């Protein structure tokens, strides 16, 4: 374990707080600091399939955080002009069974909120309204700034400062992409929305998709919808705005189209990721969650991410760190970029390609249609490259 | 039968060959006009599947047909960049048991003589070197003009002067539309070409496609090179042209690219279809083959459309005309083009979406590919529409 050890953690996103939790579990000094004056997330919802689902198991945050999330029976696919289901994956006792958790999902704020309160139960020392300036590493220590005119000492640093990363710029000069999708976000009663939904449901449409899914045990209906923004291509710096919401929808069925009107308008998420990059580590700095891959949203495992990053450090950590004390840190970091980067950078690629398959038209989506259709709903090599991957050695 | 009755065919070609001989086995009077000096096709490959090999058959010209031809054991798809095979459909036992008749391939110019010839044993009168510049209906005749100032009567005329026929403005103003797409044919010395050719193959890719066959029991390779052309887009007249060739395979597979180099280059076929239309008839007269429903080459049944044009033709007048004679021929002549138009638009129309999907790119190709590779194989759905059709009733 990991009791002589101190860790900084510059972000406290799901990323940061996970990983608080998870170290300070082992036994570690962790000090985080968040640049927001509270802790939060957007009251919406989020994904979290069983490969992270295994993960707040181990560290004992599961039932609660499902005692106010929603457990959907499938994943539903139809295509978004005809309404007409597509396939279906079945989340029953066969999916948990063969993957060791519940696909849930649950407010991103509840989910957060869970995260930091169990990292402050374990003995981490979490600060708002702190920004970190810089991390430096000097002999064998990481030096973190932050914008009071303070300096801290550290064995390791984590870089969990989000897409727009500041400390990414130590480790590569890359820019966000920007996909040309915007996102835009609801989340309604769910009598108060017009039939009845028990899963995850997916419409998918030239240029567009659309989601739905319960909450809080089946009282919240949270919808997200993503179009490719007519705007992007034509150089507009603030680019995805509401305007373009209903002729984006013109096309698609009317189940598709009276979503449209459940959405906050007042906000909205235009889509970036990265390249994936191999090196995520600066002597005693490591970037982790979205800071080292930034995902398009379309496998719903950003967080995850991050989440398995935690498990994967604290693991890892903890084995080797008893043995080789602060010596072993770099070691570490090293090992843990080697586990994590395919993985990630797999995620990262193949996102790319699966949101493109969701947004095909003409003759491509007849046979994307017929593919989704005709397959084999028995075999999972669809998914166990995601749902069944485990940092486990 | 037909003894009392005179048919005038403007058009010599396969479609015009098939009904001659459909006709006069029936005991009618025919006369045929082509406006070429010889009969003639042009010596390289075509493909008659079962629907076209039945009725062939049922004419007593199958077994010498297939003296000359090739039967190919499989369809077989492949990608053409990577050479892999996505899949096959069986011409076997179980493929002729089903559809009544082999697949085969064989020379267009074989295929055309052995029809002529048999149309002549039949009683059939046919003229070369003689253009059809008119035809009217008036009372209860059909008046056919021809290119030397002579004018014949019959009971009906079929007019069989194909893509660009012009008897075709009787009954609209359409144009050819044109895909974009032009066609390069070869026949090699099956051992001069560079492992071994047992089926039909071929190699589809983004904005191209390269297909491949025997003929004459494995003596001679029939090799047909379709690409979009870049001089169609920017609008030149004369398109396609050879020098586009090279860079229009660049991007694919050696196998693919090798093929190229044993093409005629100094003839192509840029590929035109025409919009569906319902009505084929104008008085005494029906549009029938290529004037009636000419197609892009995708579904390889453009000939096989006119054979069961003949046979739809024969059939339905030999039942009808030996009732009520020359009065009955009007109401004969929509019978056929009620059973006829359904089926040879479809074939029009999904002809053009199944060109589509060959030369789909991007993520849409790695949908398709996918999609043919975890198809049933015993399934016959994708296929009984095509080559389980028959006019019989
Ligand atoms: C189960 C999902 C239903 C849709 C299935 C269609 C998916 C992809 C179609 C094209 C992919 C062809 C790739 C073939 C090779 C292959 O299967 O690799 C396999 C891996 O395939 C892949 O890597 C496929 C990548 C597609 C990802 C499927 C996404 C899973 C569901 C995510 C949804 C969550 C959010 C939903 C919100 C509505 C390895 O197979 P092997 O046989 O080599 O071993
Ligand atoms: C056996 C061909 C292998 C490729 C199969 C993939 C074909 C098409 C994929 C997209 C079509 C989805 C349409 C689904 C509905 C359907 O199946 O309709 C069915 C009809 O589907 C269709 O109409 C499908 C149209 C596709 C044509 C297949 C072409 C046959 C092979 C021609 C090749 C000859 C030349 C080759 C030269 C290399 C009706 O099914 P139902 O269940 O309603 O009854
Ligand atoms: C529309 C949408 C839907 C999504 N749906 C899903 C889903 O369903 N499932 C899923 O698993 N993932 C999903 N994601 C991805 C997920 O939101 C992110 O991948 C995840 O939140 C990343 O967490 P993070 O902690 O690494 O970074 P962030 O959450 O971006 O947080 C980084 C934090 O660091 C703070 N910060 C920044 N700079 C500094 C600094 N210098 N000092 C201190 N603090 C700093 C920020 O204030 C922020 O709180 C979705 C994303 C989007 C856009
Ligand atoms: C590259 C390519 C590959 C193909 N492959 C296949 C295949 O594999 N299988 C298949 O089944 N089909 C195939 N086709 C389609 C097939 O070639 C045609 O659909 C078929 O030949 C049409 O026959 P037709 O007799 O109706 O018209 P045409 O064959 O065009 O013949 C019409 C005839 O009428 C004559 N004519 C024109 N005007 C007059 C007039 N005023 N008076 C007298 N005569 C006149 C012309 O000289 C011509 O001989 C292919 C086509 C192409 C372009």
């Amino acid at each position: 374990n990991l009791q002589d050890a101190r860790i900084i953690i510059a972000g406290g996103g799901i990323g940061g707080a996970a990983n608080a939790l998870a170290l300070a579990q082992k036994g570690a000094n962790v000090t985080l600091f968040e640049r927001a004056s509270e802790f939060g997330e957007v009251g919406a919802g989020l994904q979290v399939g069983p490969h992270g689902a295994r993960i707040l198991d181990s560290w004992g945050v599961l039932d609660d955080v499902l005692s106010r999330a929603f457990l959907p029976k499938n994943i539903v696919f139809r295509d978004a002009i005809t309404a007409e289901v597509l396939t279906k994956i079945d989340l029953g006792s066969e999916f948990r069974g063969r993957y060791g958790g519940p696909y849930f999902v649950t407010h991103r704020s509840d989910l957060h909120a869970t995260l930091v309160d169990a990292a402050r139960a374990a003995g981490a020392e979490l600060h708002t309204g702190v920004t970190v300036t810089d991390v430096i590493t000097e002999g064998d220590k990481a030096i973190v700034s932050t914008d009071d005119g303070r300096t801290h000492e550290a064995d390791i640093a984590l870089g969990m400062d989000g897409l727009k990363s500041r400390l990414r710029e130590k480790i590569s000069g890359d820019e966000p992409v920007s996909s040309g999708y915007a996102a835009y976000r609801g989340t309604t009663p769910y009598r108060d929305v017009e039939e009845d939904i028990e899963d995850v449901v997916g419409y998918i449409g030239p240029r567009c998709h659309f989601i739905q899914y319960p909450l809080r045990g089946g009282e919240m209906l949270n919808q997200v919808a993503v179009f490719e923004s007519p705007g992007f291509k034509n150089g507009i710096e603030n680019w995805g705005g509401p305007e373009e919401l209903e002729q984006a929808y013109a096309h698609c069925h009317e189940n598709v189209r009276r979503g449209i009107d459940y959405l906050w308008k007042d906000r909205w998420w235009p889509m970036y990721d990265r390249e994936p990059i191999e090196n995520w580590v600066d002597g005693r700095m490591i970037l982790l969650g979205d800071a080292a891959h930034p995902p398009l949203e379309y496998l719903a495992s950003g967080a995850v991410m991050a989440i398995e990053d935690a498990k994967c450090l604290a693991d890892y950590a903890a084995e080797d760190f008893s043995t080789g004390g602060n010596s072993a840190w770099p070691q570490i970091l090293k090992e843990v970029n080697t586990e994590r980067a395919p993985r990630c950078n797999r995620i990262l690629t193949t996102g790319r390609m699966w949101g493109e398959l969701w947004h095909l038209d003409g003759t491509a989506r007849i046979a994307r249609n017929e593919l989704f259709r005709t397959r084999d709903t028995s075999s999972y090599k669809y998914t166990d490259w995601l749902w069944g991957y485990s940092s486990d050695r």
